[PDB]
This record gives structure tokens, C-alpha cells and sequence, in this order.
């Protein structure tokens, strides 16, 4: 979204890192790659032309504990999942250690709740809140994901928590700090939220026509129950039941393969797709009375891949 | 220390939690044992007599959250529990800020740099505990970030909501914690006073140079140092009876405690003007150990 903004806050995020003092936090930092900042780019679109600057100051403040906090989560969930890898390159447990990764995450979210601290009571509250609903939902995965699962309302309580309601609490708080209406972007954040972790659930089993690059199938093979396989499981006969169930958890070719035709049979791809489209129509609803090109443009493109 | 009061902090804990509307955080929670809530009670002696109630919830809210961030950390500090540690650790840290966000600004910065440089802390003895090291400096830097500084701050939170003198309480709490801590590091090597149990002998093993260490470093001719570092990080029964028979060699137990004794000493001192029974009775009590 906004280069020179995304600059900013990127800079801000290195100035709290040495504002901490620690050569040795300094080095793990230095391991860590670019972020999308996605949340910062949302967040960024309600600002006005004419912001001033001390306001401005204070928004890119905010930019930059959300995307420390979301940082934090990342951090600790790679720990969690046991991941060796985050966007091609090593994860910080992998080179660091896990108990580097998550003391590392703690110094991210300490850090951040310092700095938030000054925005006030109603952003404080609406972030930390947003926070602990992240804790419960990562709770929730890795106990949802002992075994199959069938119960739609678990994922989408997941989803909530671990996704959605984040997003929810990033805009809500802008929309606080810029003194607009809170509940319209807050609305506009929950839906947005929704469409965005439904399509990159989408992402890990299809092609993303745009890249060359094949699906990473990752999570069924790490015991989530995803949207696809939710609705691939209502519609599967007795037998395919069965086999989709044995195939939890496993990590094989064959099994994508398997997997894939399922999808293709049942129509699964453009089910979950409209499930999506749902919830993304709801954003550019929320924020219909406003004239917010950017979200409607970020609402829009979510969807296409 | 006021058992009243400790159990409505436990109280009010549990509740906290099930406000997290999670039967797996039950769950999880349900495995936690018991604290000593040594935070509390140093934070529950600056309460007057007749302290209002809406202050005293107040104040009871406030150690809740001190004693949460104090689980959380310990929580952590185990992943050195399986994720379970690292994700019921995150619940309380997230639980205890959000309460931490309707306190006032002062209170809540105090509290979260307080996390900020344990978590500081903690990184600093895993960087510094991948070899032996004899540099004081770097050991006492980790105590007070590791330790020390969340007790300071918790004692000058509560001085903040009671509206008393923060300065002093922040002083006693920081030389408290300095004191508290060194004691924690010799009853990981020397039988405490009255129990039977033997030391854990836990620390040298994990990498950490404490100061018994330092100090028994410091005094070794060139030979016994050799094996010392070599020493590092190993677990044998060798090693822990080498170590116990070289800390009586050089008298390491004695010279450790009256180290301890200099900051039991000037915590009292901060508060001489005072006159604070249970806080005197604790800085006294954390040396006789
Ligand atoms: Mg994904
Ligand atoms: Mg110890």
C-alpha cells in the first residue's frame, strides 16, 4: 500500500528493537525476514490527506505494534508447529532454538503492550484483547488438531480467533485513533478477516494460477481440518470417509493426488471459494458509505487469489 | 502472609481464567500447582489498615496480574509443558495485560518493561550459558533482568495505586529481588536449612555460571580451574561432589551469603523510615534460608 509509510513503520520496528539494548536480541532479530504488513496496509488506508503529522506519528505507532504482536504470534506458533521454515528461510527456533523463538516472541509482544500502553485505554483494551483471543484460538488448533475432525463450528471458531478477530481489533483501533466510526471498520475487519483466511486455507490445496509454484499442501498433513476437507468430508461415500480419515496427518504424493481429485469431483474449490466471496462481499458492504478505494481494493483482490 | 488476601488472589486467578471461556485452558490451567505468591505478599505488606474496599480490589486485581505474568514466565522458562507450556504461558501473559490495559499508564509500563527486560533476561543467560564465563558483570546483569527489576516494579506498581512513596518501595523491591536471587543460585548447590533433600546441582549443568561458581573461579589455582571449565554443562555425581568439596576448600558458601546479606541490608535500609513489619520480616526471612 503506501511504500514510504510501510518504510516508516518498518524502521520503527528496528528503532524498538534497539531501543531494547541487546546485542543478542539484535542478532536474532537480524534472522527475521520482510513482512507483507499487511495489517499495516489496511490500517493505513483510513488515514486522510490531511492527517497531521503528530496524529500521523501516533497511527504509524499503532502500524507498528500490530505488526510486533503479529510478529510475536508467528514466532511462537513456528515453535508450536515445529516448523524448520517460515517463507523459504529458516525459522528463528530452527536457528536459535525454541527457546530463543519464544522468549524472542515475548520480547515482540512486552515490547509492543509497552508502546501500547500510550494509545489509550479503548485501543489498548481492543488489542489485548485481540491478543488473548489469539492464545485461545492457537490453543484451539492444536487440540482440534489431535485428530479429524468434522464439527464446522470448531474451524470457524478457530478461524476467529486465530485470524479473524485480530484484523477485527487492528482496524477498530485505527478507526478509534483517526476518530472514525469504529464499529463500521471494525465490521469491515471481521468479514475481511473471514474471506482472508479462507482463501489462503484455499491457497495450501490449489494452484494459485498466478505462480508457478504448486500448492504447499501443508495442512492436513500437520492435523488441520480445513474448510476444503470440511466440506470434501460432508459430501464423500462411506469408503472415501474412511480413506480421507487414514490419510490425516500423512505426507505422501499419492495422498495430494487423491485429495485433489476429491476436490475436483465434489466441486470443492468453487464451494469454499463462495463460502469466501461471502464474507468479502459483507467488507465492501461494511464500508459501502465510505469512498475507501484502497479497501475496496484489497477487499476485492483477496478474492482473486 | 495475609492468607485472606492470598486466597482471594487465587480466587480470583481461576476466575480470570474461566472468563477465557476455554474448556481446553481449563484443562491445561487445572495442571498448574500452587504458588507461594511471594510477589504478592511483598506487594499486600504496603496496604493500610483501613484500606477502602474499592482500593482494595484494586489492589487485589493488581497482584493477580503480577502473579500471572510470574506464571506465564515461569511457563516459558521450561520450554528452556511441551507447547502446552509455551501456549497456556501466552494465555496468561494476554489475560494478565489486557486486565494490565484498565490500570493507568504508570502501572501498565511499569509491569510490561518489567516482562520486557525478563524476557531480556532470559535471552541473555541462554547467549551467555553457551560457555563458562567468569565475567560478574554479565551475571549480575542477568539477576537483575531476570529477576530482580519485575519485583522492583511490582512493588512500585502497587506504591503508584496506593499512592505512597514508589521511590522507596521500588529500592527495597530491586535490592530484595538482587538478594533473593543469589540465595535461589546457593540452594541450588548447599542444603537448605530444614529439610531433608539434597541440592539439584541443576544450574552449572544447564550452562549457567553462578555466582558460587564465580566466586569459587575466582579463588581455584590454575589446575582446579582447568577441570571447572571443563565441567561445564556435564551431569555426573563426580562433578557434584568435586564442586561441594571445592566450595568448602575456599569457604564459597559463606563468602555467597554475606553478598546476599549486603543487599538484605540495604532493602532494610530503604525502608528504615518505614516501618513496615512484614516487608523487615521478609527481607530478613530470605537470607535464613
Ligand atoms: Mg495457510
Ligand atoms: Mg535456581
Amino acid at each position: 500500500m503506501q511504500e514510504k509509510q510501510l518504510k516508516a513503520i518498518q524502521n520503527k520496528i528496528a528503532s524498538w528493537i534497539k531501543e531494547i539494548e541487546s546485542g543478542f536480541i539484535d542478532e536474532l532479530f537480524s534472522k527475521i525476514g520482510p513482512s507483507k504488513m499487511l495489517r499495516s496496509k489496511l490500517m493505513l488506508a483510513l488515514l486522510n490527506e490531511k492527517t497531521d503529522a503528530i496524529l500521523l506519528d501516533k497511527a504509524l505507532n499503532l502500524c507498528t505494534i500490530v505488526e510486533m504482536i503479529q510478529t510475536a504470534s508467528l514466532l511462537h506458533d513456528d515453535v508450536i508447529d515445529k516448523a524448520t521454515m517460515r517463507r523459504k528461510l529458516p525459522s528463528i527456533n530452527a536457528l536459535f532454538g525454541n527457546f530463543n523463538a519464544v522468549m524472542l516472541g515475548d520480547v515482540f509482544y512486552s515490547k509492543a503492550f509497552f508502546e501500547l500502553s500510550k494509545m489509550g485505554e479503548l485501543i489498548a483494551q481492543a488489542l489485548s484483547n485481540a491478543v488473548l483471543r489469539l492464545s485461545r484460538g492457537e490453543i484451539e488448533d492444536v487440540f482440534v488438531g489431535e485428530c479429524f475432525n468434522s464439527d464446522k463450528q470448531k474451524y470457524w471458531r478457530i478461524l476467529e480467533d486465530k485470524t479473524a478477530h485480530f484484523i477485527e481489533a487492528s482496524l477498530k483501533s485505527m478507526a478509534i485513533l483517526l476518530n472514525k466510526d469504529a464499529k463500521i471498520y471494525a465490521d469491515f475487519g471481521l468479514n475481511f478477516g473471514m474471506a482472508f483466511q479462507i482463501i489462503d486455507d484455499l491457497l495450501d490445496i490449489t494452484q494459485d494460477a498466478k505462480t508457478l509454484g504448486k500448492p504447499n499442501f501443508s495442512d492436513f498433513k500437520e492435523g488441520k481440518t480445513t474448510l476444503p476437507y470440511l466440506l470434501l468430508y460432508e459430501k464423500l461415500n462411506q469408503h472415501d470417509q474412511g480413506l480421507l480419515i487414514s490419510y490425516f496427518k500423512q505426507d505422501s504424493h499419492e495422498i495430494i493426488e487423491w485429495t485433489k481429485e476429491k476436490f475436483k469431483q465434489y466441486g470443492i474449490i468453487e464451494e469454499t471459494l463462495k463460502t469466501a466471496q461471502v464474507y468479502s462481499k459483507k467488507a465492501l458492504e461494511a464500508i459501502k458509505g465510505e469512498n475507501n478505494l484502497i479497501l475496496e481494493k484489497l477487499a476485492q483482490d483477496v478474492i482473486s487469489r
